[PDB]
């Protein structure tokens, strides 16, 4: 059936077909192996059905999510490469090619959708959602207008939907649950609510598909748009000014795209397997072979560290101290506490060395922890900054101290004090006093600074869940006052540590005063040790239960993503929307999934539906 002695590649026509025949030249050269490139029509619904019958092509290239429907019937092959080589991909972008503990695919490059705009017409694009009605406003008066992207599909819609809480399918443990959905949520309907307001207010057409948006903003008629980079050569060919960034936020928390992983799958009934391992592990791969396609059609985001941090450099409220449990895919098992202090040194400048310091940490891990170098740039941390650093690395299962700097002086905690607060609701969570999901209302008069989340949140309230995810993730002020009101205020969190053994961290004031840390005010204050060993206590032991752990886990894991600690240690729009998105779900029930939104979406947009009914809807269409 297949060619015993030569590879067969089927990639679609839209990606650089061209571009990877160059690098089947460069291999062909190498070995004397005849690679052929084909782009048929409907490649990911024929594969199904020449893989079946003990044919088809040596290596697939596709979205990692229709793979998780041919690993399933048993089409795909095992990919087994070294950590020698699993390094120089990115962590995330091997779980989307996972069924089972098991490998499927090859991750070539990451699609995801951002934020395009027109420099010209708008040199500073917006953060949030929120301030685009007002936008399209004032441009329309000069006969533009703000933003148009496809209405008509759920892919591009989505990330608006999904940001207040959206979701596809309910991944835990490694499994997707086909019985969790959240397109039936809240933060769905407030989604689809603001965009069917955009739509009703005018600001957008219910008609506006992917022609009409492209054509709008590469005529230069729109402000933005929003796509990906199978987009961007068109906007090159047109000539317009353009900037490729973050998408906006919504409700102070970020949209949450779509992740696709294009993959280079293996046929389960190819004889060639450890020949196209060697095509795509030692040429593709490469910089140089990631170039030549790249060059066809651009791939955007790529999945090799060395020519992702390339491509990233192309054109197109902070954390004075820091908390972070590391080493994560797998359970944590260090704890980091770093404080900066003084009033001398701007954030960008202790982001800068707090990225420093992890870098440095990153590069001795496994080595067994306290390397002398990591301690230098502790101290060259303090130099910096003119004024003390506290330091302290721990190891989570043995409470040993693998290096500390001013271990057992008081430092402000400000925003670290958050984790030790949802550490105390979980704790009430567990015994049956309090509720995840419990909604909590409050006014204007609530709102301090710094409140990202709770600010857009006063008409619709916002769950502890929520609230503690604002609190930690977004550092949202407000968020930790009215966690704070649920325990009891700071004398309820400084008691609920002393009867846990720490006697030494106390909080004293609410937000924003906390913040203020006068010199030397022993005020809402900690030790490095005192942190690192509370955090150890809540992260092991019998002090929460396992699903409590893993929510805490959870929330500082996103806090330290979007913090400093991994910046310069493990660096773009398309993958910074990416990192922020969602892994899109590789499971066949996802055609469910797309069927019900786009008719949700298409219904309330119409006001053929009410938003509530019409998701409500699509959530009975999925489970069913
Ligand atoms: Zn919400
Ligand atoms: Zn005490």
């Amino acid at each position: 059936k297949i060619e015993e002695g030569k590879l067969v590649i089927w990639i679609n026509g839209d990606k650089g077909y061209n571009g990877l025949a160059e690098v089947g030249k460069k291999f062909e050269k190498d070995t004397g192996i005849k690679v052929t490139v084909e782009h048929p029509d409907k490649l990911e619904e024929k594969f199904p059905q020449v893989a079946a019958t003990g044919d088809g092509p040596d290596i697939i290239f596709w979205a990692h999510d229709r793979f998780g429907g041919y690993a399933q019937s048993g089409l795909l092959a095992e990919i087994t490469p070294d950590k020698a080589f699993q390094d120089k991909l990115y962590p995330f972008t091997w779980d989307a090619v996972r069924y089972n503990g098991k490998l499927i695919a090859y991750p070539i490059a990451v699609e995801a959708l951002s934020l395009i705009y027109n420099k010209d017409l708008l040199p500073n694009p917006p953060k949030t959602w929120e301030e685009i009605p007002a936008l399209d406003k004032e441009l329309k008066a000069k006969g533009k207008s703000a933003l148009m992207f496809n209405l008509q599909e759920p892919y591009f819609t989505w990330p608006l939907i999904a940001a207040d809480g959206g979701y596809a399918f309910k991944y835990e443990n490694g499994k997707y649950d086909i019985k969790d959905v959240g397109v039936d949520n809240a933060g769905a309907k407030a989604g689809l609510t603001f965009l069917v307001d955009l739509i009703k207010n005018k600001h957008m057409n219910a008609d506006t598909d992917y022609s009409i948006a492209e054509a709008a903003f590469n005529k230069g008629e729109t402000a933005m748009t929003i796509n990906g980079p199978w987009a961007w050569s068109n906007i090159d060919t047109s000539k317009v000014n353009y900037g490729v960034t973050v998408l906006p936020t919504f409700k102070g928390q970020p949209s949450k795209p779509f992740v696709g992983v294009l993959s280079a799958g293996i046929n389960a009934a190819s004889p060639n397997k450890e020949l196209a391992k060697e095509f795509l592990e030692n040429y593709l791969l490469t910089d140089e072979g990631l170039e030549a396609v790249n060059k066809d059609k651009p791939l955007g985001a790529v999945a090799l560290k060395s020519y992702e941090e390339e491509l990233a450099k192309d054109p197109r409220r902070g954390s004075r101290g820091i908390i972070a449990a590391l080493g994560p895919d797998g359970k944590p098992s260090r704890i980091v506490v770093i404080y900066t202090t003084g009033s001398q040194a701007t954030m960008d400048e202790r982001n800068r060395q707090i990225a420093e310091i992890g870098a440095s940490l990153i590069k001795h891990w496994g080595s067994g922890g306290g390397h002398p170098e990591t301690l230098v740039k502790v101290k060259d941390a303090e130099d910096q900054l003119g004024a003390r650093v506290g330091y302290i690395e721990l190891d989570l299962n043995s409470g040993k101290i693998l290096e500390s700097f001013r271990p057992e002086e008081r430092f402000p905690m400000m925003s670290t004090f958050k984790v030790l607060l949802c550490g105390a609701v979980l704790s009430r969570i567990d015994a049956g006093q309090e509720q995840l999901g419990r909604r909590i209302h409050y006014s204007q008069n609530d709102l301090v600074e710094y409140s990202p989340v709770t600010e857009k949140h006063l008409t619709d309230g916002m769950t502890v869940r929520e609230l503690c995810s604002a609190a930690i993730t977004m550092s949202d002020n407000t968020a930790a006052n009215l966690l704070l009101t649920t325990i009891g205020g700071p004398k309820e969190l400084t008691a609920f540590l002393h009867n846990m053994g720490d006697h030494v961290t106390r909080l004293d004031r609410w937000e924003p005063e906390l913040n203020e840390a006068i010199p030397n005010d022993e005020r809402d204050t900690t030790m490095p040790v005192a942190m690192a060993t509370t955090l150890r206590k809540l992260l092991t032991g019998e002090l929460l239960t396992l699903a409590s752990r893993q929510q805490l886990i959870d929330w500082m894991e996103a806090d330290k993503v979007a913090g400093p600690l991994l910046r310069s240690a493990l660096p773009s729009a398309t993958m910074e929307n990416a990192q922020k998105g969602e892994i899109m779900p590789n499971i066949p029930q996802m055609s469910a999934f797309w069927y019900a939104v786009r008719t949700a979406v298409i219904n309330a947009a119409s006001g053929r539906q009410t938003v509530d009914e019409a998701l409500k809807d699509a959530q009975t269409r999925i489970t069913k």
